[PDB]
RNA sequence: AGGAGAUGAAAGUCUCCAGGUCUCUCGUCCGG
RNA sequence: GCCCGGACGAGAGA
């Protein structure tokens, strides 16, 4: 996160981008009879709820970059990494268009719901307008791709989402960057069979959780990670303190792979366009961009693999297991190592990295009070090789009480309910009851608790 | 400001639209 | 009924 240069678009003949303003977001039905303190977040300077300067906050995410260059133990990592992924024999070459537009196994088909990006967006051009996706043609989309060419400005959304209290008047909304129809499809063509790997295959080996089922994946990882010291931590904004040498990293992977390791100089050096300011930022992965969650949990693999050589002199690097979602991940070694340690080594690259789960110190931790996507782990009553991804109440009771489609409330509550009941019968118990001490949640159908218990079972 | 539409003979007026890459899960529907 | 395939929505997570 280096901002390198920062232009008035007009002066660059490029034009300005309407940005949204009005959060989607409603009180639902349930609003007064569950706590919580989240609300919308800001999304324009006009929020009367802002306390300080919106920009100054939006773009103070972008500091520098520290005086790091790449050295033995990052290549090091680069060479067990690399070596680790090629048992999974990924092949290379390009995918056809059909499957770049369409999907193919273990790849989803574009997403025909949202932006297509710059330069479409200034030209009420949107991807169903280029896609048919009931007679699959593509001609508008070939059309387009040959018009605009390729590495197209990234475009800066805010992210419509709730926030905690406490990042409303300071302003810190999320943002997001858009990518190109253009580009996302370029991407897909080159990596979509890596993509793809790793989507068919969470797991230790991939070093990688996209793509899991936690209802079931939770009983597989403390087989996979067989190790005795187990550990996680937090990173302050992964995405954007990450350094130039961590892409040369993931290139010299990438390479050993036999993939082109240059496409990815475009996440490293990126263009964007926030309103009518055109900028180019050196570092951070742009989140938004193709490959968003595997390339970031590619870096964490190395990140990590690195932080541990720098910190311990005599590693065995195959007993270090790793599984990573984009920042949050999750690890074991044969031995107990010091997280404290491990951490502190991150500063020397720009990684800010503190106590799991906002603890004030570094403290052990075990399959009883770790974490992964939110989630906890603790073992049935019944049948304790079965593992509960546990789910926090809190934000349980928060979700419930707006909705973005009050029509279907239902649809919301079900899905709290899937993750609820993992909680325990009790709880169960009284949140069904909260739900129906007023009309409206009497009206709803509810899953009763031995019913999502059986379901569970039969997964297995 | 751009796009789409409504209105008007026109001049004009009016209304709507815009928000990433993904994973899993649930609901509804059509299928083999 | 199970398995998979599509479509339309939603919720959570990164």
């Amino acid at each position: 996160g280096q901002i390198q240069i920062s232009k008035h678009v007009k002066d660059v003949g490029l034009p300005s981008i309407h940005t949204p303003t009005k959060t989607k977001l409603q009180p639902s039905v349930f609003y007064d009879i569950f706590p919580g303190s989240k609300e919308p977040a800001v999304l324009t300077e006009k929020d009367p709820r802002l306390k300080v300067d919106f920009d100054s906050a939006l773009f103070s995410k972008y500091k520098g970059n520290t005086e790091c260059s790449l050295n033995e133990h990052i290549q090091v990592a680069v060479a067990h990494y690399s070596a680790q992924l090629a048992t999974l024999d990924i092949d290379p070459q390009p995918i056809a268009m059909e499957d770049s537009v369409f999907g193919m196994d273990g790849l989803e088909a574009l997403d025909l719901n949202t932006s297509a990006g710059y330069p479409y967006v200034t030209l009420g051009i949107k991807k169903k307008d280029l896609i048919n996706n009931k007679t699959k043609d593509i001609s508008k989309l070939k059309l387009a791709l040959d018009k605009y060419d390729v590495d197209l400005p990234m475009i800066t959304f805010l992210k419509d989402e709730l926030r905690k209290k406490d990042k409303i008047a300071a302003g810190k909304t999320r943002v997001i960057e858009a990518s190109s129809i253009n580009d996302t499809i370029l991407f897909r063509t080159v990596y979509g069979n890596l993509f793809s790997k790793f989507h068919l295959n969470p797991g230790v080996v991939t070093g990688c959780a996209v793509g899991c089922d936690p209802e079931t994946f939770w009983s597989k990882i403390p087989l996979m990670l067989d190790g005795d010291c187990i550990m996680a931590f937090d990173y302050t904004n992964y995405d954007g303190s990450i350094h130039p040498i961590w892409f040369k990293a993931l290139g010299m992977v990438l390479d050993n792979l036999s993939f082109n390791p240059t496409l990815i100089n475009r996440l490293c050096n990126s263009k964007h366009i926030f309103k009518s300011t055109y900028y180019e930022v050196e570092g951070g992965v742009p989140s938004g961009c193709s490959g968003t969650s595997i390339f970031n949990s590619m870096i964490n693999n190395i990140i990590i693999r690195t932080l541990v050589l720098d910190a311990y002199k005599h590693i065995d690097l195959d007993k270090l297991k790793i599984i990573a979602y984009g920042d949050d991940v999750i690890f074991s070694y044969k031995y107990k190592l010091d997280m404290e340690a491990i951490a502190k080594e991150g500063q020397k690259y720009g990684l800010t990295i503190t106590p799991a789960d906002k603890s004030s110190e570094f403290k052990e931790l075990d399959y009883g009070n770790v974490t992964f996507l939110k989630r906890g782990f603790r073992q049935d009553d019944k049948y304790k090789f079965l593992i509960h991804p546990t789910f926090p109440v809190e934000e349980i009771y928060e979700s419930i009480r707006w909705t973005k489609k009050p029509s279907q409330m239902q649809e919301h509550v079900l899905s709290l309910c899937h993750l609820m009941w993992h909680n325990g019968p009790e709880i169960y118990k009284d949140f069904e009851t909260k739900i129906r001490s007023v009309s409206a949640g009497r009206a709803l159908y509810i899953p009763p608790y031995e019913l999502l218990r059986h379901e569970w079972y039969e997964k297995f």
